[PDB]
């Protein structure tokens, strides 16, 4: 029973690791919301909440400048950064009042975005100077399109730097090198980074597409890594399944038994949320300044039908229970 | 030339001051524009990045409460005191990269809400105490509704807790006391207020309803305070218009011309910020899930339609050119 399912806010260092290795131990999975806005981390941070559940708030690079504004000129990722450090302050400062452990995360960063990686390793390495802990829980390279040494080695490269802030790093690895991830191809990625520290989850290429799912070889990434260790554990590795929709509960359920720890979602919130908002369709005549075709034909106030904590609320109710939804699929709901 | 023109992110201490002060002098007004979200930060941010304009942003008790999400219990006036909290570091970090001074200010707190006030006020003091500026630039107490024997009271304790860190707080006088606003009456809030420091300004009742609307009785406070005390500069006081609806250009000039320096401004900004988004019903018909009017049926993917960050970003837009409008009418624009 580690510290973390009874801590509230974000979560850092070895809170980190404890909460995942729990996710195995009682084999389920924790969703990875992409996060755009203060309104989108709060339906996930409730969603969360009302399940009684550990959360993953995550940043892709557009969604990084979204939190900083699609206006703020993003050539040189000043935005992505911005705004990142922005979320991070401000989900920071909201998770401890919905009261679960949150992992602050960045999503995917391929090579030609490293100068936003860039941005928050110092943000990071600042913040841990005054702190004690870094400023994002986690951080992921996704530099898979790149051939597999030089994907690993800076990996490597940026670990070691993390390591110090004792931070997460998720790494992507797929199918280059010079047709599935081989086992090989993951093995090699942890033993480059193990020997610099145990923080680091991998998501592996196994028909998840972002022909089909075989998520039977995330289980034998796993033994493979079994068999090398010379260990008795059971999940050697900490697996991260990118590209979770449609898949059915069979495929969700032999990920987790094979040690997935983390399923990102986005794509599906991005419609739940919509969907209350766009079902403000329905007040489409109580929605243009004064006129009412309801009482008052030209003469009412739509104050109340058009204040945006109305409408948009209904997009954060219906966000929320699609990752309800997920979080009783992935097993995670009431697990603290 | 004050230094603030020249400034870029949330200002505090004098700066405020001189922000004001500068506003008196070239005869201008600064809107004031309520947020409840990081969306709704982001369009005025860039409202008053693009209209060369320092802006004043503002968390209402509603508003913060939002901030911390409309499902966070606010029976101790819990969420609001969260909300205002994250808004106050999402707002903190995002605002220099719009280059502009903000001032970050807080609304309606009446005699019921307080205990967002203390709330509020406390993490001021603790962040001072770490960093050399409070959280937020100004606060504001609105006790009209008690006599202004207690008013008066009441401001004068929190003002001398508030002024040792340099922070701004605005007060609202009504009708009370033991039909406008006296003079009078608006001379003893500064004969109490400026012993402990300059930094307030006055919201005084003259038909600005939230029997109709005499912006001249503002020049009455000026005229009534420079006699009393006996100065020369035209403005003894800085004074706050709330409510300034659909009032003409002629009657905000000469309110501005009294001295008003911020005009309060929010419920079209939430028709306008809505406006853009309701104008993504024109899309409706890619707008579910999988099935498309446009090209082949119920199989192309209808992600770029419903990407909250296409339109919500459409408000954003049509929020911040609501708010370029009212930076022209108070002249704001183009004056950093
Ligand atoms: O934009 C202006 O110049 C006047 C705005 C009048 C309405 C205020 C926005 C809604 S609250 S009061
Ligand atoms: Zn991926
Ligand atoms: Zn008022």
């Amino acid at each position: 029973p580690p510290a973390v399912l009874s801590k509230s806010g974000v979560i850092y260092g070895k809170d980190v690791k404890d909460l995942f290795d729990y996710a195995q131990e009682k084999g389920f999975a924790i969703p990875a919301i992409n996060v755009t806005s203060s309104s989108t981390v709060v339906a996930a941070l409730e969603a969360a909440r009302d399940n009684k559940a550990p959360i993953i708030l995550q940043t892709s690079q557009g969604g990084a400048a979204y939190f900083a504004g699609k206006g703020v000129d993003n050539k040189d990722q000043a935005a992505s950064i911005a705004g990142s450090i922005a979320a991070a302050h401000y989900i920071r400062a909201i998770a401890p009042t919905y009261g679960i452990p949150v992992v602050l995360h960045t999503d995917h960063c391929a090579k030609k975005l490293l100068p936003w990686f860039d941005g928050m390793l110092k943000a990071d390495e600042e913040f841990f100077a005054k702190t004690g802990t870094p400023l994002f829980s986690s951080h992921m390279l996704d530099l898979s399109e790149e051939t597999d040494d030089e994907n690993i080695a800076t990996c490597a490269k940026y670990f070691e730097r993390m390591a110090k802030m004792g931070q997460w790093l998720e790494m992507e690895i797929g199918i280059t090198g010079g047709l599935y991830t081989s086992p090989e191809t993951v093995f090699a990625v942890y033993e480059s980074l193990h020997k610099i520290s145990p923080n680091f989850s991998i998501a592996a290429a196994f028909g998840n597409v972002h022909v089909q799912l075989r998520p039977e070889i995330l289980g034998d990434h796993q033994v493979y890594a079994k068999k090398q260790i010379g260990t008795d554990a059971k999940h050697p590795l900490y697996l991260v399944f990118h590209g979770g929709s449609g898949s059915t509960q069979e495929e969700f359920n032999t990920a987790i038994k094979n040690g997935v720890v983390k399923v990102n979602l986005d794509t599906d919130c991005q419609y739940a949320y919509l969907t209350g908002i766009r079902d403000y369709v329905t007040n489409k005549i109580e929605y243009l300044k004064a006129p009412v075709g309801n009482p008052e034909g030209a003469d009412k106030p739509n104050k109340k039908y058009f204040d945006p904590r109305v409408w948009v609320r209904e997009g954060e109710k219906t966000m929320s229970k699609r990752i309800a939804e997920a979080l009783d699929i992935f097993h995670t709901k009431g697990q603290l």
